[PDB]
């Protein structure tokens, strides 16, 4: 045993600092444990005290605004304004603070809410977190394609077994697409989007606004598209207003969202000047200099 002590010492210090990694691998899993913020869950009974799918999407914010670095220095400064139901109003704005601002309390994505948001009569805080953007479609800047088959992309959360969908995909724009693809209903995503149109991705959210009863949408600037795919843009728009009576429509364009019935903007982290009608921005000349 003697002749082995000199052999296993040089084990076990070996083992050692081998188990140093070992003590450092659970420190990584130990702080990410350790804080625990935004649970997804509502204030009190978040599933039937609220409207059932919100259509109209009236909003009555009085002194709110959104805060995410510990409600220090936040991006937007009381904005209080009512929404118009059966109509939509498109928020222009240079800068994000018109869109970002905006949309976080749409869909609670702000950390802290500085005042008190009602959606369709129903408040946010006392509303699910899957729940306020599952009604309130979104769309991003550049494109968005994930990797998959259509049924489990077209509508990956409500598995809705309806065809309308991706007949009513194809008629908005991209219809020879899904001829292209032979398994069509069930036909996989080639390399998440690799090559396809800017706004098929976009009109993905379309088809799912069809499918998943979404009245609420959000339209986003696309720094990317084509000449056509404004005026497809436009032309959902216009389904949106005109079937789910309410649609924010976010952009960096004023002639963009020109044709809204209402138009507003924020700068200075606050609401600068915001226009009732459409006409009403055009006026002033600096919206339409700042612009373009």
């Amino acid at each position: 045993y003697a002749l082995m002590v000199s052999n296993y010492l040089n084990w076990m210090v070996r083992n050692l600092a081998d188990m140093e990694i070992q003590l450092g691998a659970v420190k990584r899993i130990h702080a990410l444990l350790k804080t625990e913020a935004e649970s997804y869950e509502g204030l009190l009974a978040p599933s039937l005290i609220p409207k059932n799918w919100p259509d109209q999407g009236k909003i009555q914010i009085q002194n709110l605004s959104v805060r995410y670095d510990s409600s220090l220095k936040p991006v937007l400064k009381h904005v209080n304004a009512l929404i118009s139901p059966g109509q939509k109003i498109g928020i222009c704005g240079r800068t994000g603070s018109g869109k970002s601002s905006f949309s976080l309390a749409f869909f609670r994505m702000v950390d802290m809410f500085e005042g008190r948001i009602i959606i369709d009569g129903i408040d946010i805080a006392k509303l699910p977190l899957h729940t306020l953007r599952s009604r309130l479609s979104i769309i991003l800047q550049d494109p968005v394609l994930f990797s998959g088959t259509i049924r489990f992309n077209l509508d990956p959360e409500k598995k809705c077994s309806d065809s309308t969908l991706w007949e009513a995909l194809e008629i908005a724009q991209l219809k020879l697409v899904v001829k292209a693809l032979p398994g069509g209903l069930d036909a996989i995503i080639t390399e998440g989007g690799e090559n396809f149109s800017q706004g098929q991705r976009q009109l993905f959210c379309l088809a799912r606004a069809f499918v998943r009863k979404t009245s609420i949408f959000i339209m986003d600037e696309a720094t990317a598209s084509i000449d056509m795919a404004t005026e497809n843009i436009l032309q959902k728009v216009v389904m949106t207003a005109f079937a789910d009576r309410t649609v924010v429509t976010i952009a960096h364009r004023v002639h963009t969202i020109l044709s809204a019935d209402l138009v507003m903007v924020l700068k200075r982290g606050a609401i600068l000047e915001f226009d009732k009608p459409e006409t009403l921005l055009s006026q002033k000349d600096s919206v339409f200099a700042s612009f373009v």
